[PDB]
C-alpha cells in the first residue's frame, strides 16, 4: 500500500475497504415534470419581514437567465446567503403530481436524501428508488397528512423483522411553516429492527441500494381564507439545491469508483471480485463462492488451483460444503496431459514425473513404452512401469533380465535357459 | 493298440513303426521301348539239352495270346516251371537302347531290383531312379564290359564318404552263359561307408528313395562266329517276371500305405506327421521341427500349446535352439482376449481371471472399470485393479473408502472430511 490503499494491510494481505462518502447529486442533471419557463408565469411570495405579511409577485421566465429557475439549480453550488432555486408551475395539484428523478447510473447505498425548499414543504409527497436502472420502482418513504386516504397507508405504524423493507407514512416534515428554507430529509436506516447491524444485515444492504431515485410531490397546501383568488396564488414547488449522501456500492471490495472505457461509473474492484458492484467475482476464482466483505472475514474470492494446467474452472456448492466451506472450485480444459478436479494427476498413458513439480509443464512424461518389450502401452500412471512380457525388466520394458536371453522375434523377445 | 498297431507301445504312447516290405512290382504295369508283336517277328533259341547246340526258331505275334510276349508278363504270377516272358525286337543294338520304366507312384525305399531273364543277360546295361515322379533321372548302377568307353566310368573303383551316392560300373552279372534264367539283381546299400548305419544315415535314406525306376539295356552280345547270318539271329531282351523289393517310405511314422480319396497311394501317417511320406508334419504341431523316426527317439511333431485360444501356429528355429531343443512353436490369431507367444496372458484392458484355468474360454475378465470411479479404463492386467481416483477403493473402483464421502459430481466423486 505504497499510496492510499486501505484494501490491503501492512502484511501485504487483503482486508475490507470502502469508497469515499459523497454527495452523488452535485453536477448531475435532474429530470423534472414541471418547470415554469415557457410560458412565462405568475408567481407570488408572501414574506413576513418585520411582522408584515406582504405579497410580492414576479415573472418566471426560462428565456431570461435572471428570471430562470431550471433544474440546473438542484445540483449547482450551494450557498444559503445566495439561494439558487429550481421552480415548478403553480397549482399543479392532487390528483396531479410533479415528479423529479435523479439517475446515478451506478448502485449506491443511500444514507439520506435532503431537499431544501425555498417554498413551503409539500402537504403530501413520497420518495421512490430504483434497484434496477429505472425499470421497477420501489417505495421508500411517504409524507402524507392523510395516509389512509392518499397512499392507502397506516399513519406511523410498526416496522417488524418480517417487513423491515417497509415505507412508513408519517405526518412529519409536512408542516406549512417554514414558508421558506424547509428541509425534507429521509434517512433509510432509521427504525429498522437491525439498525445497528448493517454490515451483517443483507436485507438492509438491499434496502439502501438504488440506481435511480425519484421524488413525487402529490398535493399542495392551500391557506384557505378569502384573499381575492389571485388567478393560482403562490402554490408551487421550489428547491434550493439537493443532496443525496451515499457510498458507491462495491460490497466492501473496492478502493474508489472510477470512469470506464464506456464512460460509465464502476467500482475499481480489488479482492479478485468482478462486475460493477464487485457482486460476482473474477474468472478462475470460483473456489469458494461470492460473499460481501466485512471486517470479520473479507470473504473474498480465491483461485481454483489447476496447477498451471487450466484456465477455465467452476464452483460446486456440494463440494464446498463437503470440503467444510474451504474449496468447491474444479478445473476444466486440463492441458499438459493432466486430469481430475485440479488437473492433478496424469491421464491414461502418462505417468507422474516426480522429478518435476506439478506446476512444471512436463509434469507427466509419456509411458514411452518399448512396444515389443511391453505387453501394454499404458503404464501404471504413477509408477510409470509399463507391463513387460516374460522377463523383460525395466520401466520402459527396454531390456531382458538376467537368466533371460534376447531374441529378435517380437512375440518372444526374452527367453530362459 | 487293440488291433495290430506297432506305432504305439503298451503304455499307450508312441514309438517308431514301418509299413510291411513288399514286391512293389506285382500287378503294376511296366512301360517298354520294344515289344515284338506287330510286326510278327522271327526269333530263335539255341538250346543245349543233351550236349547238342540246337537252333529252334519261332513266331512272335502279339495278336495271338499263345505267341504273345507283352509287358504284362513282367508283373504277372511267377512260377519258374512255367516261365511267362516279355520279349523285345531283335538286334536293337548299340547305339540303340531298349528301356523299361516302372512308376510306383509313391516314394519307396528300394532294397533291390531283380530281373530274371529267359534270354542272355545284357553285355551292357544301366539302372536309373527318379526321386521326383519322373522329372529328373538319377544314375544308380552300371553293368558294362567296357566302362571307360561306354559310360565314361572307372571299372569297379572306390566309394568314399564324400560320394557314397555313386553308381559303380562293374563287369559282373554281365556273363553270356547263362543263356537262360540269368539274374540281374542290384542292391542299393552294398558298398557304402555307412552300410551298417542306415537308420542314422540321411544320405543313404535319399539314395534308396525313388518314385519311378528305369532299366536301360544299351548293347547286346554277338557270338562272333560264321553261322549263316540268320537274317538278327537270336539277339533280344526277354525277362520272366521282375521284382522290386522295397518298403513304403513313411520315414518311420506310419503303419501301412493305403489308397487315397484321389485313388493314389499314401502313408497312413500316425505320429502327428503329414504329407505323402510323413515328411512334413501336421498343422498345429510346429512346436519342435520335423525329423525322421528311429527307435532311439521317435522324434515326432508335437502341438503348439496356445491354450484353446488359437488354431494357427508356426515354428521358430531360433526359439527352438534357445529353448534347448524343447519348443519353438508360437501361436497366431489369439482369441478370447489372449496375447503373447502361447496366447498366454490377457491383452490390454483385460486382466487374468485366476479363478478360472487358462483353457477356460473366459480366462480373462474385462477390467470392467467404473468409468467415473476409475482414473483409467485399463486395469493392471493380472491384478485387475483399475486405477481409482482420490480415495475410491475397490478392484473396479466402484466405491468410496472410509473417511471419504460420496458426491454425485463425477470429477470429484469421493472427498475427505
Ligand atoms: C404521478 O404522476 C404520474 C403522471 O400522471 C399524472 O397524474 C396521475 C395521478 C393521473 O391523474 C394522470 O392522468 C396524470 O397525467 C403518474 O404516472 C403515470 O402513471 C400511469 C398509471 O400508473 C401510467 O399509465 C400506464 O401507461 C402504460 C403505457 O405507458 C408506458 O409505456 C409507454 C411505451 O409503451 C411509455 O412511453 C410511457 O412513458 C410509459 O412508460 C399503459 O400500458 C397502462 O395501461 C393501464 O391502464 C389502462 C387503462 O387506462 C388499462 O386498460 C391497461 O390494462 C393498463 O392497466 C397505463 O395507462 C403512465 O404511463 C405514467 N405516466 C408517466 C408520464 O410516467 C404516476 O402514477 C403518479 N402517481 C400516482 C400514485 O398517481
Ligand atoms: C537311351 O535311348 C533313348 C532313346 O534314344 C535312342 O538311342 C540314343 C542313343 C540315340 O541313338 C537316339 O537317336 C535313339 O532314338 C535316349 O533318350 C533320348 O535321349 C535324347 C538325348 O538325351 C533326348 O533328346 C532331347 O530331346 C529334347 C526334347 O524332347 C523331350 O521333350 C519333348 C517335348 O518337348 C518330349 O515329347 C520328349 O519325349 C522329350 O521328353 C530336346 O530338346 C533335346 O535337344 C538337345 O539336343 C539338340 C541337338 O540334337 C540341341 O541342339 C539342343 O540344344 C539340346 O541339347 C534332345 O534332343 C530324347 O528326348 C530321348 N528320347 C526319348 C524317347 O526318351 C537315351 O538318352 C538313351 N541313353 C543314352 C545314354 O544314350
Ligand atoms: C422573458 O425573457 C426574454 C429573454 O430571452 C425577454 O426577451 C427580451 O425581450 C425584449 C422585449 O423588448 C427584447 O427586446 C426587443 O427586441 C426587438 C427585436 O430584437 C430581436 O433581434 C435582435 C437582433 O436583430 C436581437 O438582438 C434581440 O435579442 C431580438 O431577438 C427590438 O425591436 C427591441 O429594440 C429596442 O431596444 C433595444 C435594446 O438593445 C434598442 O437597441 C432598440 O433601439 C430598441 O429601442 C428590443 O431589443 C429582447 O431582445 C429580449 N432579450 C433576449 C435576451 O432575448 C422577455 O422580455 C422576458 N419577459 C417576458 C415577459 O416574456
Ligand atoms: C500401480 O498399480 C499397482 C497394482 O496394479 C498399485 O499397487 C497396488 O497397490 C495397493 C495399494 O497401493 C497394494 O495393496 C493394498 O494396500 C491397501 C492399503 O494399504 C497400503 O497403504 C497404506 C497407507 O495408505 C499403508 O499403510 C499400507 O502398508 C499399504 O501400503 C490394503 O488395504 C490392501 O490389503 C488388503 O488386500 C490384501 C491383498 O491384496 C489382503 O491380503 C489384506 O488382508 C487386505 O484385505 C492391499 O495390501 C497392492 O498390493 C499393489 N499391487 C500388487 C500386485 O502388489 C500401485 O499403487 C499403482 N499406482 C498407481 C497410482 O497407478
Ligand atoms: C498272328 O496272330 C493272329 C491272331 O490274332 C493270327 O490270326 C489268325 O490268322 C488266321 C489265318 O488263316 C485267321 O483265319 C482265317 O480268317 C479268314 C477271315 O476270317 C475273319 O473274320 C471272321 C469272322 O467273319 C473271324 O472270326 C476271323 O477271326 C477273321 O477276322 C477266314 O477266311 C479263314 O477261314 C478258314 O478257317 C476257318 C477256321 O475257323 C474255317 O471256319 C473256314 O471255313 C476256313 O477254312 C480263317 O479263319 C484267323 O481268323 C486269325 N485268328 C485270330 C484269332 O485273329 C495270325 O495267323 C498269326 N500268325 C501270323 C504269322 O501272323
Ligand atoms: C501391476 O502393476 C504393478 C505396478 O505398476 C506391479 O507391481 C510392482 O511389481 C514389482 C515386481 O512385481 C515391484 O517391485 C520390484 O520387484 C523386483 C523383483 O522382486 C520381486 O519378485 C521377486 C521374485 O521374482 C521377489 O523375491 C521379491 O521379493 C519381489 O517381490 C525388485 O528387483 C525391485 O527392487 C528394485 O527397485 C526397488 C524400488 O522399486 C529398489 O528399492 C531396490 O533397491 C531394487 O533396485 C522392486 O522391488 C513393484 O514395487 C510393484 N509396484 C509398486 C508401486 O509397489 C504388479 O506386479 C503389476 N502386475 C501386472 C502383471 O501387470
Ligand atoms: C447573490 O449575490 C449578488 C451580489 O454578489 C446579489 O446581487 C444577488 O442578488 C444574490 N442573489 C440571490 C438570489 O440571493
Ligand atoms: C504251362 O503248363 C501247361 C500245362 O498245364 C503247359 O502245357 C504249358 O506248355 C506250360 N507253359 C510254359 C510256357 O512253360
Ligand atoms: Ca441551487
Ligand atoms: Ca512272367
Ligand atoms: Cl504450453
Ligand atoms: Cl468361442
Amino acid at each position: 500500500t505504497a499510496q492510499p490503499d486501505p484494501c490491503y494491510d501492512e502484511h501485504g494481505l487483503p482486508r475490507r475497504c470502502i469508497p469515499d462518502f459523497v454527495n452523488s447529486a452535485f453536477g448531475k442533471e435532474v429530470k423534472v415534470s414541471s418547470t415554469c419557463g415557457k410560458p412565462p408565469s405568475r408567481y407570488c411570495v408572501v414574506t413576513e419581514k418585520g411582522e408584515e405579511q406582504v405579497r410580492s409577485c414576479h415573472l418566471c421566465n426560462a428565456s431570461d437567465p435572471k428570471r430562470a429557475h431550471p433544474p440546473s439549480f438542484l445540483t449547482d453550488l450551494n450557498n444559503p446567503h445566495n439561494l439558487t432555486c429550481w421552480q415548478s408551475d403553480s397549482y399543479v395539484q392532487y390528483p396531479h403530481n410533479v415528479t423529479l428523478t435523479l439517475s446515478l447510473g451506478k448502485k449506491f447505498e443511500v444514507t439520506y436524501v435532503s431537499l431544501q425548499f425555498c417554498s413551503p414543504r409539500p402537504e403530501s409527497m413520497a420518495i421512490y428508488k430504483s434497484m434496477d436502472y429505472g425499470k421497477t420502482w420501489v417505495p421508500f418513504q411517504f409524507y402524507s397528512t392523510q395516509c389512509r386516504k392518499m397512499y392507502n397507508k397506516p399513519s406511523r405504524a410498526a416496522i417488524t423483522k418480517q417487513n423491515e423493507q417497509e415505507a412508513i407514512c408519517t405526518d412529519s416534515h409536512t408542516d406549512v411553516r417554514p414558508l421558506s428554507g424547509g428541509l425534507i430529509a429521509f434517512s433509510t436506516l432509521d427504525g429498522r429492527p437491525t439498525a445497528h447491524d448493517f454490515d451483517n444485515s443483507p436485507v438492509l444492504q438491499d434496502w439502501v441500494t438504488a440506481t435511480d431515485i425519484k421524488v413525487t410531490f402529490s398535493r399542495l397546501h392551500t391557506f384557505g381564507d378569502e384573499n381575492e383568488d389571485d388567478s393560482r396564488d403562490s402554490y408551487f414547488y421550489a428547491v434550493s439545491d439537493l443532496q443525496v449522501g451515499g457510498r458507491c456500492k462495491c460490497n466492501g471490495h473496492a478502493s474508489r469508483c472510477v470512469r470506464d472505457r464506456d464512460d460509465n461509473l464502476v467500482c475499481d474492484c480489488k479482492h479478485n471480485t468482478a462486475g460493477p458492484e464487485c457482486d460476482r467475482c473474477k474468472p478462475f476464482h470460483y473456489d469458494r463462492p461470492w460473499q460481501r466483505a466485512t471486517a470479520r472475514e473479507a470473504n473474498e474470492c480465491v483461485a481454483c488451483n489447476c496447477n498451471l494446467h487450466a484456465r477455465r474452472c467452476r464452483f460446486n456448492m456440494e463440494l464446498y460444503k463437503l470440503s467444510g466451506r474451504k474449496s468447491g472450485g474444479v478445473c476444466l480444459n486440463c492441458r499438459h496431459n493432466t486430469a481430475g478436479r485440479h488437473c492433478h494427476y496424469c491421464k491414461e498413458g502418462f505417468y507422474r514425473d516426480l522429478s518435476k513439480p506439478i506446476s512444471h509443464r512436463k509434469a507427466c512424461k509419456e509411458c514411452d513404452c518399448h512396444p515389443v518389450g511391453a505387453a501394454g502401452q499404458t503404464c501404471n500412471q504413477t509408477t510409470g512401469q509399463c507391463p513387460c512380457k516374460d522377463g523383460v525388466t525395466g520401466i520402459t520394458c527396454n531390456r531382458c533380465a538376467k537368466g533371460y536371453q534376447q531374441s529378435r522375434s517380437p512375440i518372444a523377445p526374452c527367453i530362459k535357459i
